[PDB]
């Protein structure tokens, strides 16, 4: 795990980091999960797998705290469903915040990015809402999704800036890839 960047934005310290999120400092990690929260692949699996020990075990408590917390088989942009970090609660990770973004293909426009910024928006306000002080993000979108990283880097960048609370100490990005992480510093540094 790799710090490649640390600001303060506002009263909180954002950071940038290049590794595995399931293995991130942080209280809370959000997931780039699927409207039906269901982790076949991505990040979703991987956070799955390292939560459970079993993807397919973590997708099914995924769907009933959904179900729970929204009496729903699914979420819209902007939802979070919240579930115990399970076999990560050792390393210091308490919770999984589930998000989903939208998915651009390719695309861009201000539909598709309005849904992003609610995808990235949403975790902060229930870490607020939690009193959770540390929080990790993954690319929302930027993978299977095929939303363009550095819009999505942006996006996150702005959705950190307009969020307003007093329990959110940390946040953090984290991306996997060498070669996305290099874009991503590119981003913070022109954007702070
Ligand atoms: N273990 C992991 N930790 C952090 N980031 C990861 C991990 N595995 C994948 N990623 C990154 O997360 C981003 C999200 O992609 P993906 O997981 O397919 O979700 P989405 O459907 O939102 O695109 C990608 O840029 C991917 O490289
Ligand atoms: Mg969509």
């Amino acid at each position: 795990m790799e710090v490649l960047f640390e600001a303060k934005v506002g009263d909180i310290t954002l950071k940038l980091a290049q590794g595995d999120i399931t293995q991130y400092p942080a209280k809370a990690i959000v997931n780039a999960a699927n409207k039906r929260l269901e982790h076949g692949g991505g990040v979703a699996y991987a956070i799955a797998k390292a939560c459970a020990g079993d993807a397919g075990l973590y997708t099914e408590i995924s769907k009933k705290a959904m179900r729970e917390q929204f009496g729903r088989d699914y979420i819209d942009h902007g939802e979070v469903v919240v579930t115990p970090a399970m076999n990560l609660e050792e390393r210091g990770i308490k919770y999984v915040f589930h998000t989903v973004g939208p998915i651009c293909s390719g695309m861009w426009s201000e539909e598709l990015k309005e849904k992003l910024y609610k995808a990235f928006l949403g975790p902060l306000e229930k870490a607020e809402e939690m009193g959770v002080e540390s929080i990790a993000f993954p690319a929302v979108s930027a993978g299977i999704y095929g939303c363009d990283l550095e819009k999505v880097v942006e996006t996150f960048l702005e959705a950190v800036k307009n969020f307003k609370g007093s329990a959110v100490k940390e946040v953090a990005l984290v991306i996997y890839d060498r070669k996305s992480a290099e874009v991503a510093l590119k981003v913070f540094e022109r954007s702070l």
